[PDB]
């Protein structure tokens, strides 16, 4: 992709080990990340630091773009590695000088801050007006519809763990395995330990 | 500035009514709007029509920005005018042209979506974080450091309803109602009708 590889020829690509912190909320930010390979979680606690998850990006997602319009913005977020990954990073300065050249870039990053707009805004009304069991499964469904799901001859395949679902949706790992269980009797999951199909 | 009126200079302009609705849920989205004057309110809606308040929106913003980057989407939210309204249209076509031209224009539009990710990304905390009493608690903390809130003796009132908290929170007038009864027996507020005053 022309674009794409353009951008990264003005980008210098580093390697991270699983569990590497990327980005630490409250930071000062001056750089932009991009994905080339692996996923990382983003992360916000409560005041005793108990953590939820946010979102979870990927191979192609940009990180740490919140800062780049207006100056002396921080960091609102932990990111951190879920896999090994090779993140691409930029200074904010130089690729404002790449937009100038190449608005399109600029459009990729947008089109992605949008969907997470999105993608964020409904959570607020599912936390806001649905009860544990709708998140859910509005959770399952929507991981179920992510690029990186599996399609399987009987649904679809996700990755996920009780104890990450919820800190999604707000409740003990406890109350998400009772909840997947129900879900199981009544013919619509199955759940394993890491593993979960949502039936299709 | 130049790139402000340029892009104006680009647009049709039209004027909506006090609690007129601008943009509804599931259209397609083919229009960016921007507030020449007036304000609005962004919500979003149980089956029920349970609201709630996504942010309001001013002067200065861009309003169904969020279909712009990808064909065939549908507006993620009800767009009402809170105020009288003077806004900007322009196709997303035309947009896109303008762009080019100038990415500055780009520029500050992905700059009012970086802050309202900030803004939204925190009101998922919230309410993942804390329970109504929580919540409740913390939008009255935030309303009595505003400057409509009044100084007196015993605090800081404030002049909100029942139903107003509700539509903040995530829960009805009457729970609001049990919540605020709670933190007056803690000896934390004074609360009646619709006047409240934080300690
Ligand atoms: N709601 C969200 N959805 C997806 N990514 C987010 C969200 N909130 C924050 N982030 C990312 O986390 C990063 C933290 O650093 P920045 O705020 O610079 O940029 C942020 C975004 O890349
Ligand atoms: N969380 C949010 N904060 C502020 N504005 C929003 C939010 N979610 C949606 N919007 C606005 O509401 C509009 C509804 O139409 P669009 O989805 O085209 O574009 C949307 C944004 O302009
Ligand atoms: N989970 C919820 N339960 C009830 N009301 C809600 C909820 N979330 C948002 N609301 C809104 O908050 C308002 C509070 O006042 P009402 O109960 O009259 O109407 C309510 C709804 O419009």
């Amino acid at each position: 992709d022309p674009t794409l590889e353009w951008f990264l020829s003005h980008c210098h690509i580093h390697k991270y080990p699983s569990k590497s912190t990327l980005i630490h909320q409250g930071e000062k930010a001056e750089t932009l990340y991009y994905i080339v390979k692996g996923s990382v979680a983003v992360l916000i606690k409560d005041e005793e630091g108990k953590e939820m998850i946010l979102s979870y990006l990927n191979q192609g997602d940009f990180i740490g773009e919140l800062g780049l319009f207006e100056e002396g913005q921080e960091r609102s977020a932990w990111v951190r590695a879920k896999t090994a990954c090779e993140v691409a990073e930029i200074s904010y300065k130089k690729f404002r000088q790449l937009i100038q050249v190449n608005p399109d870039i600029l459009m990729r990053l947008s089109a992605q801050m949008a969907r997470r707009l999105q993608v964020t805004s409904e959570k607020v009304g599912n936390l806001a007006f649905l009860d544990v069991t709708g998140r859910i499964a509005q959770t399952l469904l929507n991981l179920a519809k992510q690029p990186d799901a599996m399609t399987l001859p009987d649904g679809m395949q996700i990755k996920i763990t009780r104890q990450e679902i919820g800190q999604i949706v707000g409740c003990s790992r406890e109350t998400v395995g009772r909840i997947l269980k129900m879900l199981e009797d009544q013919n619509l999951i199955s759940a394993h330990g890491k593993t979960i199909v949502v039936y299709g």
